């Protein structure tokens, strides 16, 4: 109903800006237009390099920078949410001070935004150690120049913070709606959770964490229905597609990953895929490939014979619109939530499963828009190697030396209900 | 993977045995078979009813008694989660000294449980008097006998149990997986979820409430295919189906109903149907009716006709077997879950579904089992109004006077593969 505000409040290395990043991604991905404010950023669009003494307290020049980097950053956050249509407007800055909250909460309640705090705190010397190793040691302030001198002013610049830092009061702040995140998600303390939206993000911030693991995503081996140009269904592997699987295994055993996981979907083709891995392997029905409603089983000629304008108005639209009875991108999106969770609680997971499905979790973790999404390239016995790393995710794409065929179709140039099947065909990839 | 024991943990009155129930359905209903070990119970399979004395601290004959019956609960649990095949046991009882949950963390080290603890913490004198007023006042061994005495004898009761009460200790616990819940869900404490089970049960039990409300589920009005005889598909509202829409309305109206919420699918019908109201409301993919797969749209007799195996497979296990390309009940159920999340979270709220959505939904909310469910009598134009009450749920079932077809079809007496088309379709009820 009305907008959100979520403060972020804590000491400097403490992930808010991994889980500030983390959260937007997630909230928009399920249909919570979400932005993220970032007063570090502001800051340096302001004064510049240099020294933790601009954190200084006695640093009164340095204090009004920081103040009208906090305004100039509010006036965005009522602008996205109260001009652009943003759900959810995230604060990202240290927020140490009941003083400043107090201005945030008044901001708030001027213009009638909701406000949840997220509150990192962690007192183990080691965590923060790695978190400035991790990533302090390469920000845009410490343009790789000093040493160990880079700690140094670090530590200094959290000490600073350190003195006036006002936890979130379980009696001050009873009031507040707020969650607290002790050592990096051991324990939680969860205040008075007002909606939807914020029993939501208390789910997905308790649900993640930073163990360093590996995500491999790919496809099925090569299908019957693959090899015959046609979409979805239900068809079982070719000798191909019973090749890649065993290529697969081949593949997974020479990672030599720790307790790695195995999903499919409950449709046979992932299944025979996993089956090859020789380890037990979890079936999810919410994997399953996407579903083409009458246009199920098809070749994309029958289906520019049967349903053209359909056919036409997808390709205008490909995210949201439905074949008749059946999904949309949108539709996958939503239902495959239940997945991005289990796969944010696991370590080393591996994924067989479908070209719409992969499409949906890489845009996911590659954070690609719904635009782009349904045009990713998910190419037949071909392992992605998802290693998520501080704000981001590598990727490594690994053909794994075994023919299938193509099934990736571009946009074609004509999208119009009008054009013709040859404009509507010209796309199409070769199939048995 | 190995089973896990919850663990209740409070005084009386605290609302332990609601959360217990609760909790096992929910669970239960996800597919994690879980049972409920009520102490209470046992004891009063063992001595009887007058005095808040049995619990005073002096009497060790009593305490015998009490320590014997958690002997025989902890047995019943083992051979419940070791032979039995149970996943979660749920140990209700006020387990409020570290003692008794030592010998509980024993028990469970000995056979290999996990353990998760669930304390209610509640310290407003007027919580705790409507608890009594609520549940206690007609507890079996407050044979209604006493007026204010069982008040008296109550508050003695828990005087007692006050004594020896030793909180889960945020230092001498750290090491324990549990989840405090402070002032009825106000403020909640997580310390070390281990697994997915453990992630689940905080989810839900920091998503239910005890705000008096009810639920009404009902289907959409009469259908085009309904009237036809015909299962599935998006057909529109009949005439008759629209006429029921505005009955519908005009009866919610009747109801002067505080802030109801109004659910709907994805489907033109129940869409439909929800404009009659003239009241905003909000559509969930997850509602859809159940997909009969190569079966959507035709007639029973078109399926005996056609998939005739099928068919009686089907009717073999109604709940478990899947039409060519379609889902099963259980599949619903599962994709379902979200929803009846979300319905816990509500407080008034009207959902305008379909047949078998229906039924899940009433399976859920009144505790019929798996077998009955797809079962479950659901008519048109008729108001199922669900009022939750402790441990329980009461239903009134409110015909809106506006004629529609019959889609109730009972399992014929003969599901064999070999069974004849009239054998396979004596149940099906008249259809235009
Ligand atoms: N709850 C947590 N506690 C401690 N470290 C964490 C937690 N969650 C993530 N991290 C780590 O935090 C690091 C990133 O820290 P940042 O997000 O830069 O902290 P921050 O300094 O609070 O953010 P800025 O100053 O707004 S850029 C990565 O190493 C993450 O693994
Ligand atoms: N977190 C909560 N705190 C306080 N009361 C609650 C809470 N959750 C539910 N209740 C109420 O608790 C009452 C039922 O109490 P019980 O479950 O009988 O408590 P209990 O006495 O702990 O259970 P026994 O003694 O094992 S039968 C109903 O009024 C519920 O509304």
């Amino acid at each position: 109903n009305s907008p959100t505000m979520v403060i972020m409040v804590g000491l400097p290395a403490r992930g808010k800006t991994y889980i500030s990043t983390k959260l937007t991604r997630y909230l928009n991905f399920i249909g919570t237009p979400t932005k993220v404010f970032n007063l570090g950023q502001y800051r340096r669009e302001a004064v510049s390099y240099k020294n933790y003494e601009f954190f200084l307290p006695d640093n009164m020049e340095a204090l009004q920078i920081r103040k009208q980097c906090a305004l100039a950053a509010l006036k965005d956050v009522h602008n996205y949410l109260s001009h652009e249509e943003g759900h959810v407007a995230v604060f990202d800055a240290t927020n140490t001070t009941r003083e400043r909250r107090s201005l945030i909460l008044q901001f708030a309640k001027e213009h009638g935004y909701k406000v949840f705090f997220i509150e990192s705190i962690c007192n183990d010397p080691g965590i923060i150690a790695e978190n400035i190793r991790q990533v302090k040691l390469g920000s845009p302030d410490y343009i790789d120049c000093d040493r160990e001198k880079v700690l140094e002013d670090f530590l200094k610049r959290i000490e600073c913070y350190e003195v006036n830092y006002q936890p979130l009061d379980e009696e001050l702040d009873s009031h507040l709606s707020y969650i607290k995140i002790f050592d990096v998600g051991t324990r939680y303390m969860v205040n008075r959770v007002q909606d939807h939206i914020q029993s939501r993000t208390v789910y997905y911030l308790m649900n993640i964490h930073v163990t360093p693991r590996s995500i491999y995503l790919c496809r099925h081996g090569e299908s019957e229905l693959n090899i015959r140009g046609r979409i979805g269904g239900d068809s079982g592997l070719s000798v191909r597609g019973k090749q890649y699987a065993y290529a697969l295994a081949n593949f997974i055993q020479s990672q030599g990953i720790s307790s790695l996981k195995v999903f499919t979907s409950r449709m046979k083709r992932t299944i025979q895929t996993a089956e090859a891995l020789g380890v037990p392997y979890e079936q999810f029905k919410a994997l399953n490939e996407i579903d083409a409603g009458v246009c199920e089983e098809m070749t994309y000629e029958e289906i520019q014979e049967h349903y053209p304008e359909e056919f036409a108005l997808r390709d205008q639209d490909k995210y949201r619109y439905r074949y008749p009875k059946g999904e949309s991108y949108e539709d996958l999106v939503q239902r495959l939530e239940p997945v991005i969770m289990e796969l944010e609680r696991q370590e080393n997971v591996l994924v067989i499963c479908h070209q719409a499905v992969m499409r949906c979790l890489l845009a996911y973790f590659l954070d690609k828009s719904s635009e782009e999404l349904p045009y990713l390239k998910c190419p037949l016995h071909t392992v992605l190697k998802l290693t998520p790393v501080a704000y981001g995710c590598k990727v490594e794409s690994i053909y794994l030396n075994v023919e299938a065929v193509n099934t990736h179709r571009e946009k074609p140039e004509n999208v119009d209900i009008t054009r013709e099947p040859e404009e509507a065909l010209d796309t199409v990839p070769a199939h048995y």
